């Protein structure tokens, strides 16, 4: 018989639905496209398209001649092209959110239950004549040949952005409050029910793992005095699950809103300067109410904490890795004219694609000394010996490895990328160009201009076949790349559409909650309004080092 | 030290906030107004005011005038002031929602926590001189002695628009699938975690209990055959949990999504209904898609009768009761050019203001025989007896109380009356003047003012003191009922924001959803459009009785 839905028959977000025993028809309601697969263009649709620029020419005008955007950042400009980049992006995604892993078409289940990971594609098929639609083998690569052959690093590729290992951990560290994949539950599904910027990795994604890391007192969070500094409370004050290799003494253990933030020094590093930023701000609420009670002081604390967040990552973060000449803005009100749904829902495209384990490099340098992985790795006494001060500064100074362009993850963490792969067929996510499509992109016709080179190439069309079987992941971290950029072209327009939508979808964003009151007054607000990472560390700590997401020079 | 917000100083949706030992500050933003308490307005604000024409008298120009209103429902003036309606109502709710029992402030627990009640005034504080705030007794009025009084029925008053009992069960099986208030939890805390329209009244609040009534087999819900008629199956075919009086086995209770349905056969009559609606729409989905496993038949069934339980409510449910010469029209698309929400929390004030139990009559009529509530209530056998065509043909005909006036409700269930305000002081609702300035109503200077005479006013004037002190509920039934109506001015203005974003707020409703695609073409499509009480009722029977919203002339 043969699904027809396999061809992926329907165009400009069109839906493949089977009608009978063969056929199929494709609803290109609100698709701006007519006809039996969606291509016959709408007046609107036909003027907008011939008159749309490519997206490589935006790109362009976005990182080159400061002399323009010098006046555009100083003039009311910087405003109109920022709410245009949230509008015009955060559309792309569906909201409410449409389809999971159980569900390839709408459902009352896909709505309502949070322990799914939404997608955007539905997944190609169980019915299918190849796993990857109708293009392509039987069998695909070898997920341990393939990162093996294309992935694994050979030599230090560095940054030409000059990300740092700071921008790094901060990464792993804010992306981890909503990738939280059930290890019971399986692939496709979420522990983080938040869905975005909630602080569940400094709070917990549960209300009794919350109140057990709560002193409940003055709002603020539970810490220990080492060496006249303040950290994260052992277990034994604050009895939660945390991932500690077994026989580790309870004394070395720290616990934090995230189960696996102990294993890493750079990710107890985190948890440590918000903690510290969270009981800074309950202080300065206390002496701005003094009759408020413990539970309002924390709450009004994790909104200012949220708000926060956000701004640093649009603002710093997202400035840095982006490397826009357009200076990025953290503005809920541009929204406030505009249809914008306040809500979201982390799909697993997403989280496939933020794996960004190449930004990891060979060892990790602190001071005169260079610990290798094994020294850095479930090191639990790291933090504790050079303090946040000191590593802060060391994490800001060392290069950081470029994501994409090929060979770029180092050995001892490869085996993420493998089941990345693996899990990426479980899932069954549609083949790489289907989704150049979905956002907005021309499919790619060969696997040279993939890569932009003969070399790497001729492999990839020897073991897929065709370049419209190439699977999700291996296609954004082997696309060719333009020198000075820190990815492929890619990544940057599947990426954001998610990740503005997870920023500005916040609730806080909302003009319901966008408010002075919502902060605690006047004083909470201009906390959101102004925070820094510099701010962020160095207002917590005695001294203040060297705290960028770029390296010196 | 006395505490500034028992005064409710901050008017206009203003929010007070404590500052220091004894002051407190408004937050007058997007209020239109600003100032220390938000009094004075902006010019685009007292523009409005003073061209606003008051809420009886558009409530006037909605109810009279036929050779006016034939000429608006044949035109898109039609389609005009529907979306308005849809809009100005609406905006009047917080999205997303701010307070709960925990909080009287906005924060992320009280966004994520979905157990929760909303609100949209917060409560008295704890700390306020009078259990009102500042206004009335040290002691609030006996909750038993206030229903005896005041709204314990004696001669029974059947309501001027003619509403009948089929519209009364509607109301309670609709209501019920939202309000779920949790007894192990307590007051403000729900089961009915979809807030809003979502059939969890026939499917089920949770996954595992919707499973159990599942047949598992083309989209179907498991059903029994009794008399050649389809009926809810069996608590021992189907184990879940079902509230039936002790020493009643499985063996002849009935299973359905909602627990409490069990105890009225007007309920059980809804449940049978919508239960040969999901199984007759299965069968027609399965013409059309012969290839659709059990999960795809099942999902979009459930999407297709929420879409009719919408269409049905607006056209016709709220057409009955509204008595509007307005032809008001269920169209999602109405709301594609508007910011718009797509999500709704339900709130107690909502819950409060829905105990519509004085539209059950003095004892219920079934052709030549009348059944009083001994004979009526936990009656297993009457729905099998007569069938669903006899009982359909019964309440139909049957006329319901009215609701406001007070003095309506029946003596056999009064006790709910006395555990609704026993609740709202738990819940500490604010007096029913500040919830009048809260929906853009003028607050009652006088009892008298409220109820049209003198004699009850006299006596709530002694019982509460002031105006001021009277309560939520109590307040929205003991008040004056304009032209033949079933119910006073305020329940319109308070109850009709509540319905609107709980109605176009579920997510079928939005560009997202609202497809073709998602009912499974047209065919599932159509059948929302032209939904209707008796097509839902005729086509599910052997013969088609008398079915509507009202009594025959
Ligand atoms: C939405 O929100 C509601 C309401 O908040 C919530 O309902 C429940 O919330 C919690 C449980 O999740 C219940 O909390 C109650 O309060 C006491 C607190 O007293 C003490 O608790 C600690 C003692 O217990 C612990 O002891 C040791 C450590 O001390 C520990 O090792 C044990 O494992 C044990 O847990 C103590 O540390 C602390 O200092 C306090 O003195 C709790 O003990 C107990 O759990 C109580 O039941 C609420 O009562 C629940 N209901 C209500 C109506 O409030 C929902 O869970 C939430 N929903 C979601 C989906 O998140
Ligand atoms: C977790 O991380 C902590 C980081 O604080 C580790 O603790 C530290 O471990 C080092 C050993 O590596 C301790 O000794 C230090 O290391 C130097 C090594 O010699 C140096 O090597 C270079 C290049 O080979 C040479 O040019 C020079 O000889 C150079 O000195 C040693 O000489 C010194 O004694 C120096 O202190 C260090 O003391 C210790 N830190 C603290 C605060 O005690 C820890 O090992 C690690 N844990 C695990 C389980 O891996
Ligand atoms: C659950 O509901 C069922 C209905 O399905 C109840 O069973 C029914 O009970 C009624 C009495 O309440 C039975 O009526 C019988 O028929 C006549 C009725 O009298 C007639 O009507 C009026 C008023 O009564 C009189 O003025 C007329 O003159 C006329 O006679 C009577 O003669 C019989 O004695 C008897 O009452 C009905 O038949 C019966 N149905 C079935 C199928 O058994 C059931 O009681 C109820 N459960 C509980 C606990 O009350
Ligand atoms: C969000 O959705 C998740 C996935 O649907 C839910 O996850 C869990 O719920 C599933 C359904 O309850 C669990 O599936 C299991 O199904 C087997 C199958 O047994 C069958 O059901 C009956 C068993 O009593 C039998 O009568 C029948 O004949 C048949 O054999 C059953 O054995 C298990 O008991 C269980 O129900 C599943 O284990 C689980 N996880 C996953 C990943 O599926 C979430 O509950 C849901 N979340 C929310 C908040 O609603
Ligand atoms: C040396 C440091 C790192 C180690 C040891 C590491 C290893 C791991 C491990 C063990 C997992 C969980 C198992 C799995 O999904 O394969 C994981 C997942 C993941 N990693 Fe890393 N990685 C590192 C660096 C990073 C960084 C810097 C980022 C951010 C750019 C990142 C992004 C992710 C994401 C998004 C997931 C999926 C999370 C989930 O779905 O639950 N990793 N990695
Ligand atoms: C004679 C028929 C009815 C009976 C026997 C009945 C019974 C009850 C009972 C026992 C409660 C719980 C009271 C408490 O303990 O707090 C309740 C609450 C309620 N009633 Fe009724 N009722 C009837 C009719 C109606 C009708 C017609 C409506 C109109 C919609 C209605 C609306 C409600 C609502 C909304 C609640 C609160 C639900 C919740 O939050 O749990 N009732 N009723
Ligand atoms: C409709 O879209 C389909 C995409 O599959 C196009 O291809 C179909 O029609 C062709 C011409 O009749 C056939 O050669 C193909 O076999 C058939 N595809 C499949 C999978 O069977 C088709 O061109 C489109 N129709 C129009 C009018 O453009
Ligand atoms: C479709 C009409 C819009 C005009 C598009 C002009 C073509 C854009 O051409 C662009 O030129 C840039 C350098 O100038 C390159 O960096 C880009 O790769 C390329 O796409
Ligand atoms: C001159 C700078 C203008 C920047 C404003 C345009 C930002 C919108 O970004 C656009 O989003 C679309 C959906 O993701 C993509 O299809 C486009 O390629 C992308 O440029
Ligand atoms: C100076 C401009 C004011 C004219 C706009 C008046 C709109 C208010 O509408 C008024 O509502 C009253 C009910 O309170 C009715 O009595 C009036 O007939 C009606 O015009
Ligand atoms: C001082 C001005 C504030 C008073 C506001 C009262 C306006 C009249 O009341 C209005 O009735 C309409 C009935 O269709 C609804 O659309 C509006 O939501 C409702 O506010
Ligand atoms: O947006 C983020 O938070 C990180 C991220 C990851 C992948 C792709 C884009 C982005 N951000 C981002 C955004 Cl939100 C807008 C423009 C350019 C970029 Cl890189
Ligand atoms: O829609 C409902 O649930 C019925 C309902 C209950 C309370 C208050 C209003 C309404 N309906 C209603 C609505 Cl939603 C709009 C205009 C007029 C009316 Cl009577």
């Amino acid at each position: 018989p043969v699904n027809p839905c396999c061809y992926y028959p329907c165009q400009h977000q069109g839906i493949c639905v089977r009608f009978g025993l063969d056929r199929y028809q494709c609803d290109c309601t609100r698709t701006g496209y007519s006809g039996p697969n969606c291509t016959i263009p709408e007046i609107w649709t036909w003027l907008r398209t011939t008159l749309r620029p490519s997206p490589s020419f935006i790109h362009f005008l976005l990182t080159h001649g400061r002399w323009l955007w010098d006046f555009v950042n100083a003039t009311f400009i910087r405003d109109t092209l920022m709410r245009l980049v949230l509008t015009v992006r955060s559309n792309l995604i569906p909201s409410p959110p449409t389809y999971n892993i159980a569900h390839d078409y709408i459902s009352w289940e896909s709505f309502s239950n949070v322990s799914y990971y939404t997608r955007i594609l539905p997944s190609v098929p169980r019915d299918c004549p190849t796993p990857m639609g109708t293009k392509g083998k039987k069998q695909l690569p070898d997920a341990e040949f393939l990162s093996r052959r294309f992935l694994l690093r050979r030599k230090f590729i560095p940054d030409p952005q000059g990300t740092n290992l700071m921008f790094a951990f901060f990464a792993q560290h804010f992306t981890h409050q909503f990738f939280k994949t059930s290890g019971k539950m399986g692939p496709g599904f979420t522990k983080a029910l938040g869905h975005g910027v909630d602080l569940g990795h400094i709070y917990g994604d549960n209300l009794e793992r919350q109140y057990q890391l709560r002193l409940f007192k003055d709002g603020k969070l539970k810490y220990q005095m080492l060496n006249g500094e303040v950290y994260p409370p052992s277990v034994e004050e604050a009895p939660v699950l945390m991932h500690y290799p077994r026989g580790i003494p309870p004394q070395s253990q720290m616990a934090v809103g995230q189960e696996v933030f102990g294993l890493l020094p750079g990710l107890m590093l985190y948890a440590t300067i918000w903690l510290r930023e969270h009981n800074r701000v309950c202080d300065l609420l206390k002496a701005e109410h003094p009759t408020w009670g413990d539970e309002q002081l924390f709450q009004t604390a994790r909104l200012i904490l949220i708000g926060e967040t956000i701004k640093i990552v649009i603002e710093e973060y997202v400035q840095q890795l982006s490397g826009y000449f357009l200076q990025l803005k953290f503005d809920p009100e541009l929204l406030f004219g505009a249809q914008f749904q306040y809500r979201n829902r982390i799909a697993m495209e997403f989280n496939q694609l933020y794996h960004w384990h190449p930004l990891m490099p060979d060892s990790f340098r602190v001071g005169p000394q260079d610990y290798s992985y094994e020294q850095f790795l479930f090191n639990t006494s790291m933090l504790v010996d050079y303090g946040v001060e000191a590593l802060v500064d060391a994490f800001s100074r060392q290069p950081a490895g470029r994501i994409g362009g090929g060979r770029n993850i180092d050995h001892h963490i490869l085996h993420v990328a493998v089941d990345v792969i693996k899990e990426s067929r479980v899932l069954r996510l549609q083949p790489f160009n289907e989704y150049r499509k979905r956002f907005g992109m021309k499919p790619y016709t060969s696997f040279q201009e993939l890569t932009g080179e003969k070399e790497m190439a001729a492999e990839l069309e020897e073991l897929y076949g065709d370049i419209d079987a190439l699977e999700f992941y291996p296609g954004l971290l082997l696309e060719k790349c333009h020198p000075n950029s820190i990815f492929g072209e890619s990544m940057i327009e599947m990426g954001a559409p998610f990740s503005l939508k997870g920023l500005l979808g916040n609730p806080i964003c909302s003009p319901e909650y966008w408010k002075a009151s919502t902060f605690g007054g006047e004083v909470g607000f201009n906390l959101v309004k102004t925070a820094t990472l510099k701010k962020l560390v160095c207002l917590n700590t005695k001294t203040c080092p060297y705290v960028s997401f770029h390296v010196p020079d």
